[PDB]
């Protein structure tokens, strides 16, 4: 993870990041649900 | 995933919206995946 920005604050980069973060949270929830289904 | 610009003018408003949008997109993808599998 070497990112690809730093100077100034690209509003698009942060907005994109927020969208990505929401997707990641949903994925994490799905993984937990999948584990519950399996496990045992 | 609109990118033409025309919803949240303010940053936090758009970044927060993007995060919400990402979660929605993930949910849509899951529904599509389920359909490909074919439920019932």
């Amino acid at each position: 993870v070497q990112l690809a920005h730093h100077f100034s604050e690209p509003e698009i980069t942060l907005i994109i990041f927020g969208v990505m973060a929401g997707v990641i949270g949903t994925i994490l929830l799905i993984s937990y649900g999948i584990r519950r289904l399996i496990k045992k």
